[PDB]
């Protein structure tokens, strides 16, 4: 069970991540096997179509446009004045191929909704393929960490030790349509055990 501190200190991490704009993402841009007429019958939550959004700046919310998703594998999120670093780690493994990773679609995830996009007036929820990752993708994110300094990730209580979810995220949904959801995943769920192929850095 959580205790005073605990709680107080989830309510920081909400409100940080509120608080984030303007960060800059690490990641790898990947090709998918699906496309979005395979999703045609799909109701999608895109952000930038509603109404009682209390800041779309925040990135706790500004990447929510429905199914309009570049393909891509999040390695990590860090504040912008890293972006020096980053530059220096991009050419600290420029002799790595990026292009001979691969990861293996495994489960179609619906992720809980995040309390920070909620309370900003959010109402959607993330359909997402977790992936399998490479000894090799986990070691270059690894020395990614110790090159560009990364927020530690923070996904649930604040005592647990984040366990990375490789995923590409395939469009956010309506968190009271059930219907709509369960079909969504249906549908993903026939692209399990395809390979995703990494083509370079997110840019
Ligand atoms: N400059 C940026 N700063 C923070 N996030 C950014 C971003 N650009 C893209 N995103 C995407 O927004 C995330 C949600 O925070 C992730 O999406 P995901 O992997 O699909 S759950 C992330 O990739
Ligand atoms: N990597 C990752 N992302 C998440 N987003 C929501 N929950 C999680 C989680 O457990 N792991």
């Amino acid at each position: 069970s959580a205790t005073t501190i605990q709680k107080e200190l989830e309510n920081i991490v909400v409100k940080e991540r509120q608080n984030k704009k303007d960060t800059i993402l690490m990641g790898l841009k990947v090709e998918v096997p699906w496309n979005y007429c395979d999703w045609a019958s799909i109701s999608f939550y895109d952000v930038r179509l509603e109404s009682g959004i209390l800041d779309m700046e925040s990135i706790a919310v500004k990447y929510m446009t429905g199914c309009d998703i570049p393909p891509h594998v999040t390695l990590g999120i860090t504040n912008k004045d890293q972006e020096a670093n980053f530059q220096r780690f991009k050419e600290l493994t420029r002799n790595i191929d990026l292009t001979s990773l691969s990861f293996t679609c495994k489960e179609v995830i619906c992720f809980p909704q995040s309390r920070a996009s909620k309370e900003l007036g959010a109402n959607g929820r993330a359909v997402v393929m977790k992936l399998e990752a490479s000894d090799d993708v986990k070691a270059l994110r690894n020395v990614l960490f110790n090159v560009v300094p990364t927020p530690r990730d923070i996904f649930g209580p604040v005592l647990s030790d984040p366990v990375w979810c490789p995923h590409v995220t395939i469009g956010y949904v309506r968190a009271d349509d059930e219907d709509n959801k369960n079909s969504f995943i249906e549908l993903a769920e026939a692209f399990r055990g395809s390979k995703i192929k990494v083509i370079g850095w997110c840019e």
